[PDB]
């Protein structure tokens, strides 16, 4: 009885990391086997390169950094498949959607080019998109100092995310992340419980193919 | 007056490295500005990861290692473009063709998936393919100990190379690499002199797009 693959995507400070952490806690407390994953996974050799880039400690050519971001996902595929096959549900803070939206926001990068490197990855059974108005997000303190943390770029990435949500091959669910931490959590949790039950009667799919 | 981008591809021990070295020497001696590049370029952070993999010092997931091999090309694109624009001809020992043929030889990797990461790279003005019969190649000592150095794999990669040569968007030239070092060199050199003159009246192209 395989686990589900649940990905959390969304606007800056919408609460991806907070709701991913809380969801795995809630699932486990409800007797599911569940574990948390995040992308980029900064602990591998490729992950370190990406971390240094996001911190402006190094500069990486745009195409190369996009392929590293996808290679960082592929290096976890054997683990992902093994865990799901063992019945472990995986909650993932960012996935290939962030990869296409962040590079796709840069000048001269088509959405088709950006998607290719991730074609074939495990397909999520559920892709939550945490929505939030900037007036609301701004009250979530201030922009960080990492790369991409400015409003003009974030707004181009959102545009790309909206192009990705047109793809009906995927189970997108919008979440109103303007509510309190606990109210957004409850919305997410119920969607997740439904996906772990049903979504899983079908074999794990392949993304964008 | 831009330089030309000349790539050398070919079967194992066909003489890519030897003919690339000799060609840049010959061009320079004939008053051209020319420089040698090779892929993988093992000196970068990504290059080190690839080198360790090819030496069996580390194991890398197939998809991830293919994307690193393409990221290794993209990190040299700013240099490549700068050099060609300055009138420097670049001779390249292996390029994206080796990347698609080597991964494309593994089970379950389409040629289309394999090409995508390199779509957009600078397009070579001339792609020499050094051909050699194994009876002849075998007399070129023995297989190395790096990954992919066995006859069954090499034969699957050759198959992929032959699919790539069907692509007429590219200036493929076959070279009979069974001749002596100097005779193969002379063939290569004359093809290269023709490409540097003519091929260059047109702007640098984009690969596979
Ligand atoms: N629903 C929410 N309401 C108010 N603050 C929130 C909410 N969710 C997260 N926060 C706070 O906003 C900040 C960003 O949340 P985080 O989960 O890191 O976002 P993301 O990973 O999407 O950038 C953190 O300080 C977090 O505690
Ligand atoms: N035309 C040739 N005839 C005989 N030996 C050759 C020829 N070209 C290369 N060699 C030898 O064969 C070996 C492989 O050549 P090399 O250029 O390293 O090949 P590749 O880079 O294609 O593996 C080297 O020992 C080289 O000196
Ligand atoms: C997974 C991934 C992410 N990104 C960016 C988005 C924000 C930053 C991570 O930071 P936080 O998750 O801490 O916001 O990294 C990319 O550009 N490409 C990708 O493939
Ligand atoms: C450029 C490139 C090369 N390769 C392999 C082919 C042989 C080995 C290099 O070794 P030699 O060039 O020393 O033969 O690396 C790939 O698998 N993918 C690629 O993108
Ligand atoms: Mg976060
Ligand atoms: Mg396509
Ligand atoms: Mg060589």
């Amino acid at each position: 009885r395989r686990g589900a693959l649940i990905v959390l995507e969304g606007v800056d400070r919408a609460g991806k990391s907070t709701q991913s952490r809380k969801l795995v806690e809630a699932l486990c407390a409800a007797g599911h086997r569940a574990e948390l994953l995040r992308f980029p996974e900064r602990s591998t050799e490729i992950g370190k390169l990406l971390s240094s880039y996001l911190q402006k400690k190094s500069d990486v050519e745009d195409h190369s950094v996009h392929l590293l971001f996808s290679a960082n996902r592929w290096e976890q595929v054997p683990l992902i498949k093994e865990k799901l096959s063992q019945g472990v549900t995986l909650v993932v803070d960012r996935y290939a959607f962030s990869g296409v939206a962040f590079t796709g926001a840069k000048e001269n990068f088509s959405l088709d080019w950006c998607k290719q490197p991730d074609v074939g990855l495990p397909k999520p059974d559920l892709v939550l998109f945490l929505q939030l108005q900037l007036a609301d997000a701004a009250k979530r303190g201030a922009f960080g100092h990492e790369r991409y943390e400015n409003g003009a770029f974030q707004e181009r990435a959102l545009r790309c995310f909206h192009q990705l949500m047109k793809d009906t091959t995927l189970n997108w669910k919008m979440v109103d992340a303007s509510k309190s931490i606990e109210a957004v959590h409850e919305d997410i949790r119920v969607l997740s419980e439904d996906a772990i039950a049903t979504a899983t009667e079908k074999p794990l799919g392949e993304l964008w193919k």
